[PDB]
């Protein structure tokens, strides 16, 4: 416990009529590498910019000034980490008449005690009320969709009910490090209405969750490579979810009430050169009441894989058809019953490479009990917002001497904040980049909250030696136990840093509090950013930067005694430079992404690990992990060089079987109770050349398990890899058995 208090802060001291803490907290954020750090406002209350919030004044332009202010990344800008914005909305109804354009690196945040309403005016015109990627003449857009990172919308009512024609709440054409949190969509239930909650046509996501859709023709149109979605509720919709295409997604905790169709799944072809539909859906813990068809496919499957589905723990009350083909036959009859485990697609057992095409119940999926809440469902825990906490329950790191200016060594000031306040106050990292040169231990008991772009950047000799790797952030002491919640933080390095273990996670849940230790909207954005030493000017794809371009030793280390509930975390070794303009590719060296030795419980919900040399995920003597969806990519420069280079073999942190030519997406040794429910593991290059994408042979193997591990894979999608699944570095499941569009999919694998 911190030295300023006698027992832990365990609840807020706000009076219920007080505005949400974020409005009145001192606003001290800096954009460190902005052209004008001293004049550039990070926080913007929409009312300070003229918003009335009275339902009659058109507030579109006032809100837009709150977004736009400071000269930010708009038309003609690829990406930015240096022009952040927290757009804050106090209670009110804000009438808008054209799209609010949510620029690169913007968070829209409503009062969380009293959700503000965004009210579409009856003459609303435009693609959606909130627009994350505007279209320009010629079908250009502000941003490349696969590059459209850093965006959040939290705590709104979105009310389309005054629009008599079509209306869309959010054009959410986004990729990783984005979330939608705590939003209610109010839509017409009139016959023939054309209301749509979300329109999403492409992207490379992503996490979103905790939304309620009331009414509408379509709750969400979703088209995107991959996404994890937690705790959405669809009431009185025509189609809850109109899924138009994907490689593979995971849906957890879905509720569909009084809808015509729940999931409307567009089926496509099986070749990488044909029409792309929905490759894979993995749905776990769904409740469905008074709905005609729970899941409908656009077309039938004739005895081979052509669109994959996994269902786990589906509770149906008055749902005639569980799975059916559009104007085709019923595939699984419903009624009032609980579906335990059911799949459509190719099911595999052991080291036998034989597909069993399945449209039927499958062996019951093991769900280790430690991973399940007290209603028996995968734990579901939303981003903590501290709604009943008052501003004085927070302590500001800027107020305690941490400069956040990206230059001053902030190690001591930060260390001191933890020593004085851990467990005493919520620790508020005002926006900024905080340079540290020694381990920052976050003690068990701590709650940490950032402000859109609050970065801890480790640098210097403690972190440069791969033979002696050292932690930049330590989450709890070894053996420790307690609440640790981290929200809106970035953990990174200033290169070179070949010895950086960016996050070492030790803390375990206390007895009887599940997911009390976890991170939300918290990422490891490794290189590719302003003044990181790891940009295109230091690290060209030629490899000319050499030993300067070591970015880290390991991104995230989950240790033996730890538990972690990790939601949306992107462990991104930068493939390209976000800040120099041009999205230029760069070659950076990370030895590995995520290594877990944790005995559990570990929930990894829509985490991604990308561009590390030896593996994106390594589970070594781990137990009791629920992983879904997990997304990877191999570093673009491989096989030049081959793993482990430019590192050397390390027997503590590397797998026994090193990747041959290319990194493992996931490699598992001596582990049990591991459930991977939804995976997208990709390989797009051979030494910067894309030629291997067409013949689908960019790398040879990508997923390894040993002989003994107790691990199960469901909806395992890989891209451009010959062997999709290996036991003891020998290919077992060949891609040629599972083509499913652009990507290839294993519906189920189990040892037996
Ligand atoms: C799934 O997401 C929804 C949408 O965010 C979550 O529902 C929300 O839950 C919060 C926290 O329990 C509710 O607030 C509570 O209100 C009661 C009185 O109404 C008060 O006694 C509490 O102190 C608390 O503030 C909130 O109303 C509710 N929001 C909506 C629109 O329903 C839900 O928690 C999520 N479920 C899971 C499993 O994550
Ligand atoms: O698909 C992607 O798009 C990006 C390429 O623009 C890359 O930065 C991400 O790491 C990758 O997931
Ligand atoms: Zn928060």
């Amino acid at each position: 416990l911190g030295s300023t208090c006698s027992s832990p802060l365990t609840h807020g001291s706000a009076a219920p009529g007080d505005p949400f803490w974020l409005q009145n907290i001192q606003h001290q954020g800096i954009a460190a590498f902005n052209g004008n750090p001293g004049g550039y406002p990070v926080f913007r209350n929409v009312k300070n910019y003229g918003a009335k919030g009275d339902g009659n004044t058109d507030d579109t332009a006032a809100i837009q000034a709150a977004i736009n202010a400071g000269g930010r990344c708009g038309q003609g800008c690829d990406s930015t980490t240096t022009q952040p914005a927290l757009v804050y909305f106090p209670p009110g109804t804000y009438k808008v008449s054209s799209p609010l354009v949510v620029l690169y690196q913007t968070q829209l945040i409503g009062d969380a005690k009293n959700l503000p309403t965004l009210l579409a005016a009856p003459n609303f015109s435009g693609i959606a009320l909130i627009d994350a990627d505007p279209y320009l003449a010629g079908g250009a857009q502000y941003y490349v969709n696969q590059n459209n990172f850093f965006r959040s919308v939290r705590n709104f009512v979105i009310d389309l009910r005054q629009v008599s024609g079509s209306a869309t709440g959010i054009h959410w054409q986004v990729s990783q490090a984005t979330s939608l949190i705590n939003i209610v969509f109010q839509m017409s239930t009139a016959a023939g209405n054309q209301h749509q909650g979300i329109f999403m046509e492409n992207g490379s996501g992503g996490f979103l969750g905790d939304l309620v859709f009331n009414g509408g023709n379509i709750g969400a149109t979703f088209g995107n490579q991959q996404f994890t979605v937690r705790n959405l509720t669809f009431n009185n919709a025509n189609t809850a979810i109109n899924a138009i295409w994907n490689w593979g997604w995971t849906f957890q905790r879905i509720t569909i009430n009084n809808c015509q169709v729940g999931f409307d799944l567009t089926q496509g072809g099986t070749s990488n050169t044909g029409a792309q539909g929905v490759g894979a859906e993995a749905i776990i813990d769904a409740v469905v009441t008074n709905t005609q068809t729970f899941v409908r496919w656009s077309g039938a499957s004739s005895g081979h894989l052509q669109g994959s589905l996994v269902l786990n723990n589906i509770q149906l009350t008055n749902v005639p058809v569980a799975v059916g083909v559009k104007g085709g036959p019923t595939v699984l009859a419903g009624g009032t019953t609980t579906i335990n485990s059911w799949a459509q697609g190719n099911v595999y057992h052991g080291t036998n490479g034989n597909p069993t095409f399945t449209q039927g119940n499958i062996a019951n999926i093991n769900r280790p009990g430690v991973l399940l809440d007290s209603t028996g469902r995968i734990v579901s825990k939303s981003h903590p917002q501290y709604t009943g906490y008052a501003p004085s329950d927070f302590v500001s790191v800027r107020s305690q001497g941490a400069k956040g200016d990206g230059h001053t060594d902030d190690t001591q000031a930060i260390k001191n904040v933890f020593a004085k306040y851990a467990g005493c106050k919520i620790i508020f990292f005002d926006a900024g980049t905080y340079i540290v040169t020694d381990t920052i231990q976050i003690p068990a008991g701590t709650q940490i909250v950032g402000e859109v772009w609050s970065v801890i950047m480790g640098t210097g000799s403690k972190f440069t030696d791969y033979n002696n790797p050292q932690p930049v952030i330590q989450v709890g002491a070894p053996g420790s136990s307690g609440v640790v919640e981290i929200t809106d933080m970035i953990f990174t390095t200033r290169g070179p840093a070949a010895g950086a273990i960016i996050v070492e996670w030790n803390v375990h849940d206390p007895s009887g509090q599940q997911a009390a230790a976890g991170a939300w909207d918290t990422h490891l954005i490794i290189g590719g950013t302003a003044q990181s030493g790891l940009q295109v000017g230091q690290c060209p794809t030629s490899g000319a930067g050499g030993n300067n371009c070591f970015a880290d030793f390991l991104g995230l280390h989950l240790t033996s005694g730890s538990s972690a509930y990790l939601e949306g975390m992107w462990v991104w070794l930068a493939d390209h430079d976000l800040d120099s303009g041009g999205s230029q590719q760069i070659s950076l060296w990370s030895n590995g992404g995520i290594m877990s030795e944790s005995q559990g419980p570990v929930w990894l919900i829509g985490t991604a690990s990308e561009h590390h040399i030896n593996y994106q995920y390594f589970l070594k003597n781990a137990a009791n992990h629920y992983i879904g969806l997990a997304q990877t990519e191999t570093p673009y420069f491989q096989p030049n060089p081959n793993p482990p280079a430019p590192f050397i073999t390390n027997s503590n942190f590397d797998p026994s079987q090193l990747g041959q030519g290319d990194a493992w997406a996931m490699t598992v040794q001596n582990s049990h109770g591991i459930l991977v429910f939804g995976a997208g593991f990709y390989s797009f290059f051979s030494a910067y050349n894309t030629g291997c994408q067409s013949p689908q042979n960019c790398q040879n193997q990508i997923v390894n398990v040993d002989s003994s591990s107790d691990i199960a894979f469901y909806s395992l999608t890989t891209v451009d890899t010959t062997w999709q699944f290996s036991v003891n570095a020998q290919g077992v499941i060949n891609r040629s058995n599972n083509p499913n569009g652009f990507a290839d999919t294993i519906t189920a694998w189990t040892r037996n």
